[PDB]
Order: C-alpha cells, then sequence, then structure tokens
C-alpha cells in the first residue's frame, strides 16, 4: 500500500513555517512536547521513587530507585523496535503517532494523579509502550512532506531535531521546577499537560497540514503473514502463560528480577547480532572483516554512553545528596538541563572545527576514541572534589557535564556513519537500530553497576568507570588507523 512520494508530497502544503511546508510545525511541537514530557519527567521521577514518604516520595531503596531509571531509556529502545515494525507493516506512521501519543499522555496521568508504586510501574509500561510508537515513527511523516529532490529536506529535519534537545533544556527547569519545589504530581501534571499540547497540535492540524502523510501502510501484512503473525502472538501468549504461572509463586515476578534480565540482554543480545552478521549468508569476506572491526567501536560506543547516561542516574543522585545546591537555592533537577544546553552552543563550534581542520580532522575510529578519553575524563573530575567531607561545589558537576558533552560531540555525530560502513550490505535497513542498540545496551549495563555506587565506595566508582574509558580509549587510538583504513 506504499504511495508515490511526488504524490503524498503533493497533498503537502508546501509554505507555511520559515520557508518550509506547515506540517514541520506540527511535526516540530508535537515531537517538541513529547520530548518536553519525558525529560521533565525523568528530571523528578528519580527523586520521586527515594524521596521519604512525608515528603512525597515513594520511599523506595536509592539503589533500586537509580536501577529502574537506568533501564528505562533500555525499555524504550526495544519498544522502539517494535513499533517501528507495527508503523511500517500494520498502522502507518501517522496512526502510530497518534496512539502512541495517547498512551504516554495515559503514562503521565497515571503519575500526575494520587498513587503509589503500582501507580508507578503502570506508568513506565504505558509510557515505554506509547514512546515505541512515537518516537522512531515521527521522523518518517517529516520525510514525506518533502518531494524526492526538495534540497530544504536537510534543513527540515534539522529543525526537527531541534526540538528535542530545546524539550530536553527546557522541561528540567519547568517540570523539575515546579515538582521539587512546590509537589511532585504537580510536575507530573504538567509533564501530561505538555504532552496533551503535543496531541492538540497533531490531532487538530494534521489532516490539513500532512494530508496524505504517514496515513498509509508502507508494507502491509499479506493473509498468510496476518496468518502467521497471529500463530506468533498465540504461542507468545502461551509462554508469557506459563512465565507468569512460575514466577509468580516463587515470588521471582519482581523488579529486580526484570532488571537482571534487561542486564542480561543487553549483553547476550548485541553478542548474537554480531555472529548473526559474521555468520549470515550474503556476508562476503571483506565485509567480515568489517565485523570484527567494528566490534571495538561497538564497545568503545556503549563505554561512552554508559557514563553519559549516568548524568542523569548517578549524577542525578549526585545533585542531591553530595552537592551544594545554596550557593541562591538551585534545584537538583536543574542539572539535566547541562547536557542538552551545552550541545546546543557547542554543536556550531564542533561543525566549524572540523571544516577547519579538513584532512587533518581525526578519522572516524579516532573520534570515537577521542569521545571516550573526554568520558573517563568526566568521572576523574567529578571525583576530585570529593576526595579532597562535606558537600562539594556544583562548578565540579558542571564541568562533568561538560566534558561528557565535548566527547559526546566526537563520538554521536559519526556513530550512524560508521556502523554503515562496517555493516555488511543487507543490513543497510537495520544500521540505525545497530548503532542505538550500543546506548540501549549501556544503560542495561548500568543498572547493574548502580549497587557499586555508595558513599563510601563513592571514589573507587567513579575512579574505576572513568579509567576503564581511558584505557579502552587509549587502545582505541592505537587501532583506529588500521579500523579507518578499513572503511568504506
Amino acid at each position: 500500500a506504499s504511495i508515490d512520494k511526488q504524490q503524498i508530497a503533493a497533498s503537502v502544503p508546501q509554505r507555511g513555517f520559515f520557508g518550509h511546508p506547515k506540517g514541520l510545525f506540527t511535526l516540530f511541537f508535537t515531537e517538541f512536547w513529547e520530548r518536553f514530557s519525558y525529560y521533565g519527567m525523568r528530571a523528578i521521577l528519580v527523586y520521586y521513587m527515594y524521596y521519604e514518604v512525608s515528603k512525597g516520595g515513594l520511599g523506595l531503596d536509592e539503589h533500586l530507585a537509580l536501577a529502574i531509571m537506568s533501564i528505562y531509556g533500555a525499555l524504550v529502545y526495544m519498544s522502539g523496535i517494535i513499533g517501528g515494525w507495527l508503523a511500517d507493516r500494520v498502522f502507518g506512521t501517522s496512526r502510530a503517532v497518534f496512539y502512541g501519543g495517547l498512551l504516554i499522555m495515559a503514562g503521565h496521568i497515571a503519575l500526575a494523579i494520587p498513587g503509589g508504586v503500582a501507580a508507578l510501574f503502570v506508568s513506565m509500561a504505558l509510557i515505554v509502550l506509547g514512546t515505541g510508537l512515537l518516537k522512531p515513527n515521527v521522523s518518517s511523516i517529516v520525510g514525506d512532506m518533502y518531494k524526492p529532490g526538495d534540497d530544504r529536506r536537510d534543513a527540515g529535519f534539522s529543525i526537527f531535531y531541534m526540538g528535542i534537545n530545546l524539550g530536553a533544556f527546557l522541561a528540567p527547569l519547568v517540570v523539575g521546577t515546579a515538582g521539587m519545589k512546590y509537589n511532585f504530581h504537580l510536575g507530573f501534571g504538567l509533564a501530561a499537560v505538555g504532552m496533551f499540547l503535543g496531541l492538540v497540535v497533531f490531532v487538530a492540524t494534521r489532516k490539513k497540514n500532512l494530508g496524505l502523510a504517514g496515513t498509509y501502510v508502507p508494507n502491509p501484512l499479506t493473509p498468510a503473514e496476518k496468518k502467521k503473525a497471529a500463530a506468533i502472538m498465540a504461542v507468545g501468549a502461551v509462554v508469557i502463560a506459563v512465565l507468569l504461572a512460575i514466577l509468580i509463586p516463587n515470588g521471582w515476578f519482581t523488579v529486580e528480577t526484570f532488571i537482571s534480565l534487561v542486564g542480561i540482554l543487553g549483553i547476550i543480545i548485541p553478542i548474537i547480532y554480531f555472529v548473526v552478521m559474521y555468520r549470515s549468508p550474503k556476508t562476503t569476506a571483506e565485509e567480515r572483516s568489517r565485523v570484527i572491526a567494528y566490534i571495538p567501536l561497538f564497545v568503545a560506543s556503549a563505554m561512552f554512553w554508559a557514563i553519559q547516561q549516568q548524568g542523569s542516574t548517578i549524577l542525578a543522585n549526585y545533585a542531591d545528596k553530595r552537592t551544594q545546591l545554596d550557593v541562591i537555592h538551585l534545584s537538583p533537577a536543574w542539572f539535566q538541563s547541562l547536557n542538552p544546553l551545552f550541545i546546543i552552543i557547542l554543536a556550531p563550534v564542533f561543525a566549524w572545527m572540523w571544516v577547519k581542520l579538513g584532512k587533518r580532522q581525526p578519522t572516524i575510529p579516532q573520534k570515537f576514541a577521542l569521545g571516550l578519553l573526554f568520558a573517563g575524563l568526566s568521572f576523574i573530575v567529578i571525583l576530585v572534589p570529593g576526595h579532597l567531607g562535606g558537600l562539594v561545589h556544583p562548578i565540579w558537576l558542571v564541568l562533568s557535564y561538560f566534558i561528557v558533552v565535548l566527547g559526546e560531540l566526537c563520538l554521536s555525530p559519526v556513530g550512524l556513519s560508521a556502523t554503515t560502513k562496517l555493516a555488511p550490505a543487507a543490513f543497510s535497513a537495520q544500521t540505525m537500530s545497530l548503532w542505538f542498540l550500543s546506548n540501549a545496551a549501556a544503560q542495561a549495563i548500568n543498572a547493574q553497576l548502580v549497587r557499586f555506587y555508595t558513599p563510601e565506595n563513592e571514589t573507587a566508582y567513579f575512579g574505576t568507570i572513568g579509567g576503564a574509558a581511558l584505557v579502552l580509549g587509549l587502545i582505541l587510538l592505537a587501532i583506529a588507523p588500521r579500523i579507518g583504513r578499513l572503511m568504506k
């Protein structure tokens, strides 16, 4: 049921928003508010879990709370895998965005209304399922707006993706402020209202602004496949029934078990995927060598995102427990604005730097190494003020976030490119998933590392992890020339 791209774009108004189609406005703010609600909710969710019950918190254990936050992004990734298949083969990107938005908004409401631990579980599940339908499909709709040959395409995405960091910056300052200063449920409420605005703009304007875009099923399911798909669901449901019948009476159906399962998948799944790509029948001898060459880059990426994603977990707790907020009075959630803030400012600087370097600029494997070196350094900087025994000055924590961003602008922008070059030709449609997998696997590993983070093990925690990144980064530099030459 795929429709001609020129015909799809023909149903879309071509102007009305900075020289771009009106649909860009619709998609920009739909994405903005969704990212706003998500990052706003995340900025206080960790605090909401381990804070005292008398302080409006859930009274959960600190290590359990931090572990839950860690697996959150990983679950979204796995959800995004499913949501991509659903939109491409069942719903279409427009319907997936709509349904996703509903589940997400319902997720926030479950936190906004008076509730407890059970409300948390329900909220996460709804948001995970909803985000999996929203996040990966919303980008496909903007692509449908631009006809083949329309040179405004790249600039269109650039404006679109700008909303992510914009939402990631504003939200902790709005949701975080209201949540921490006044009431947690109020902050959760503003997240719900935020997402609601996303649904409002989308639903009301999509018919006139987006037209045919996303309203079709790109790769529909044949009657034979539909019968085979339901057979999978029937079998899977039977398996899911057996598991519940085993775990529940044993008392093994807990969040601790689920975290462990995610952790195992964080190591097992990447291993299996590398074997598949290597032993795939359509992969040539040159491509197998490129698979081996991609292994250190995947490990480095995962190690990088391990440190980067801890800025919203371990470092979030650091701002709440080990940081002097009164320097007038800072909110611990405000530190979640630093990463998107520094990216917004430093990105044009970095882009200008690569051009000026020209042929002198570092290669892709070297940029991976540079990202890892900065990441490890950010943990070294962070352990220093504590070793020198009360609250540390917040300037050290800010500097820690800053150094991470320096590493991110080295590794991240070439991440997908590196994956595309070293992945086999047959796996071209899975290049994004493979690249995003490293970041996903990192967060799954992060949850297992949580228990090692204690005030007594603090210096060893930051030092070992940061030191491991420095060692790996140093090794990657050495083997970078060989890997760089294998690049297509």
